[PDB]
């Protein structure tokens, strides 16, 4: 829809956004609540506090245009972002009350078990499609979860559409990128699942992941707002006693560089 | 056969076709029924909704050639495609009543072990080499299946061939893509095995998957139809009390980018 | 000691070759019998159906040469090579009578276990070193084995040559591709070992492997022969009741393109 | 803060820095004391001699500036780094009293389980952020914590800072690079966790890191200093006897070159 | 490279050669396989028997002699420039039916020799220089093997004092010692272990991987004494005897071709 002009340079016209995002496992330090395990299909009720969320922030720009009604206007770029997760080596500790290995004679395991990392950078809110396992599940209050009708929401239901627009209320598990949609947003995402999975997690300052499209366009920030969304389920915290299992999300860390663009209104 | 000339450039001269595909993995909802296994090659009687399908779709595209009488005629090229695995994220669920991890104290297994992965384009339909584990099966009513006269089924039999021309009919197991064949379509396909195997699942909207061939053309849309074909078996759901494994599959997303192409009538 | 001039081009200049080659297991449909384990090194007697065996086939090729007796003749040149293993969704069956996951209540195990994959392309039959991995063995009666007279045939005895001649005859585990020959063969090998290992197989229409050497030669068809020679182990299949291992194996398709080159005859 | 003005070449611009450090796993010759595992979050005592920490130094350059009023002054700019774990090959040893594969038959298990190695080149100290996994842990006497007054430590407190000034004294699971800082150092951190996840140590003579930031500007060596950072956790070492176990840590050797570059002063 | 200046390329008719070799293994015994594998029931004593220690293999290749006058200001060195490695004999590895401890409860195939790998090549105008590091420095080390000095728990880790040249076939026991990173200006070095129990090898064999040797400035390692010295160590894990259950390392033989070119050299 946006009509892209050049790209405007010299003092001011270029600025780097910092920030980070703390995990929403379903409590608010790094862990969900003891995951509890429904014996059939129906009833499934998962409680808020076992269900991780997406992270999501706005952050304002500098006001780029007094007169809105000018045949061209400015718009904050987003050509490039570095990101981390932070904590990593959080996960060489095996002192911490977890299950003991060599039969209960060493370390406790470390969070291990499945890995789901994502991150987006964009000029307006992630847009998610609604898809479930179950489509019998009763999500809790205090969470927004796709409509479940039917059981075309296991699969592609073309209705069930939302956008990411409050921190820790969308789940993971009933909500990915759309990627039908997202026109105006970069998102990164991988999955590895399995029982006991090793988390193969990096950590530098040298990786820049470039945000301009097929074009040579970045996310362009509509309102003058970027848009930093994640999610990074690191794994699973076993008990010692217990044995009950903690989802495991580390913080993530994003620098957003970001010039002025013109483009026609 | 088609001798290709020039790609036809100016306005309307290029489209983007956006389709999805709901996988078909016996029943519509994105798993098989509970598997049965057979306790012997013969019989061996795999009822229809046990036996994953790959799924298929013909897209019409603007029709362009009401004159078919003239020396040269236009055809939609299929230049490049973005596709992505939609729901990756569902398989965060471990509250939705699998077998539990650490004797039955931890959550519930995710999905998991063998994954196969495929998506084609082409301008006429898929075509299929016929190729079976076991010769003596019974294949059901309902899915279309190689004849079975001998155990060279097991191998290559180049008279086992078929056209992929049904959604929801042809099965993974007893059908591939035919490398002899398929000049007019790109297909990319991958299988991991083993027993509970992590699936590794990507989702980013940043990849694009070039489709010209070594001499710089696409698919050329045959009757002004683009075909669009797929599986993704993720793995296995495991009841928690049954202990019975059903196919989990999700569906795809495909937007592909055609311009017109002149070739000799 | 041939010496390479010219490419030959024009009309005819130019040919693809398509093969395929059924694997040879040790029975002809795609698996070994019943594998049998000597419970010592010495007597250790592996039946002929029980050894899995290279693959080859030579191809002739279009008659290019008028006369032999000029000083420059014409050689059929492999400039590259699409090859594709055919039949990998057979692995997505778990109904045909494997042994039972979850305890004898999920479904079959799939195909897996150790791989070995390898195809060739030369002008000449590819060469072999002998090495096995007990110099004690008694190979059978139908099999071409190296001489085992003493230990050195564990590691490198450089007295243990020979040509692959014999489509299904030569054993994989007591000869490897020769890599002080094969001037006039490209060969591509791996072996992913381990138990319950999970097969990677790959299926796609879309890559190419080019045969040139550092000076932009690929091999050259002596005779106007093309040899195709591979092998394709994709794990093991256990018999539900018995819990025997069969060795399972694909075929394989090729697709060659050649040019006619000069050479100094 | 500095203004980065051309690089100085000639005769002794350049130079080359050699060192080595050794691992800091809790005890100084590469192994920890014998890890205790808490039975509850609180109270969670992990002594020093359990906890493997940072290995850090500070190489002294030689002097550039004898004046330091000029407008331009020089400091070392780090280029490039090889840096290679040594000892690799010590975990080929199988006799050294580790628990016994095959039921008590077989060799003993090698080192293994969780991977974390990390090497850092900068001008200045690295820069740390803390984060732990239980915010109820308390660090023992003689290493650097951060201070845990709330749970907040277990994901991103902004409060918790520090630099890597002491060398065997950073616990590594309660301190990472700080993404939001280290504008004069270059990290790289992998982490791969799991029980008994095979170690993958590559050592070759090869491999050059270039430590040139965007603009072609390396770390500034503050001081003439040039700082130097890792840690390299191997796995774990199960004792054959009690199957208590012991990081494994690898000294890391570093080869930096540096160059002459003028800045403002 | 090191003191040498090092001045242009010698073209022309016989100014370059390929050099083919084999390198058979040295797993303690000749034939591919450690002795049974022992193992201690604490650190001291220690006392793994000569026939169940891998060991390096090495050789040195005489080259054509190229100075029958050594006095010129100017002389003439090999210049290794590239080489193409194999491992031989990996297909071996499909063998299942060789006594072998069986899988499926002992109803299926033997399982193949697998867990931690090791793999390492140089190529050189030298010796490789080697860095001695132990696991476990009260570790008693047999006759007719080259071990460090073990005074200490420091080797262990780096011990700058325990270095030795890889001069011998068969001698020097992988697990205490390494390609040195401080040395080894005049050879390149490629290696990787991969640990953990049951691991799966993961092995490719082809004809049509070379491995550039030229360094940063496009100089390959320069054959002093017209010697080309390769070095390689190849455990593709261990066999299990099926009564037994004892482990044996397995190793393979390694070919090398290395093409070299006349490289002038102030003398
Ligand atoms: C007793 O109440 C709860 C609980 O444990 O907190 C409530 C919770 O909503 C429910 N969880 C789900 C996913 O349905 C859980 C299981 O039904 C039960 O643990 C199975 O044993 O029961
Ligand atoms: C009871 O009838 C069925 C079933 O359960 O649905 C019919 C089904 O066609 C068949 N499946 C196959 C692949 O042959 C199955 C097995 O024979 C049986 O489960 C083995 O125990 O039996
Ligand atoms: C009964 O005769 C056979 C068999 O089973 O067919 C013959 C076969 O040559 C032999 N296989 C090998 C590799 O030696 C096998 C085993 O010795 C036996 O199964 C051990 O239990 O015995
Ligand atoms: C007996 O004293 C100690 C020990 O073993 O040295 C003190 C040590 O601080 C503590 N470690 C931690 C991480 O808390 C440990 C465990 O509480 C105990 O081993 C559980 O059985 O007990
Ligand atoms: C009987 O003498 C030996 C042996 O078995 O050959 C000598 C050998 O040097 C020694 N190996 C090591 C690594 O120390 C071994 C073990 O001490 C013993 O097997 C423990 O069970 O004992």
């Amino acid at each position: 829809g946006i009509e892209v002009l050049g790209v405007r340079t010299g003092p001011d016209s270029t600025t780097t956004i910092e920030a980070y995002l703390n995990p929403r496992m379903g409590t608010d330090n790094g862990f969900s609540q003891a995951v509890t395990v429904a014996t059939s299909l129906n009833p499934d009720v998962p409680p808020k506090a076992e269900l991780p969320c997406y992270s999501c922030a706005r952050i304002g720009l500098p006001m780029l245009n007094e007169d809105m009604t000018t045949p061209e206007i400015l718009m904050w770029e987003a050509v490039s972002v570095k990101t981390e997760v932070v904590g990593v080596t959080t996960m060489c500790n095996v002192h911490s009350a977890s299950i003991r290995m060599n039969g209960g004679y060493g370390v406790g395991r470390p969070i291990e078990g499945l890995n789901c990392h994502m991150f987006a950078v964009g000029g307006e809110p992630l847009e998610l499609q609604g898809c479930v396992q179950n489509w019998s599940t009763t999500y809790p209050s205090g969470v927004v979860a796709p409509p479940l009708k039917d059981a075309k929401a296991q699969v592609l239901d073309p209705g069930l559409k939302a956008r990411l627009d409050k921190d820790g209320a969308y789940p993971v598990e009933c909500w990915c990128p759309d990627p039908s949609r997202n026109e105006n947003t970069r998102y990164f995402g991988t999955y590895t699942g399995g029982q006991q999975t090793p988390p193969v997690l990096p950590f530098t300052n040298t990786v820049t992941t470039v945000l301009l499209d097929e074009n040579g366009v970045g996310p362009l920030c509509k309102g003058d707002g970027l848009y930093l969304s994640c999610v990074d389920i690191c794994g699973f915290y076993s008990e010692q006693y217990s044995q009950k299992q903690h989802f495991r999300g580390l913080p993530r860390y994003f620098s957003v560089s970001l010039r002025k663009r013109l483009v026609r209104n």
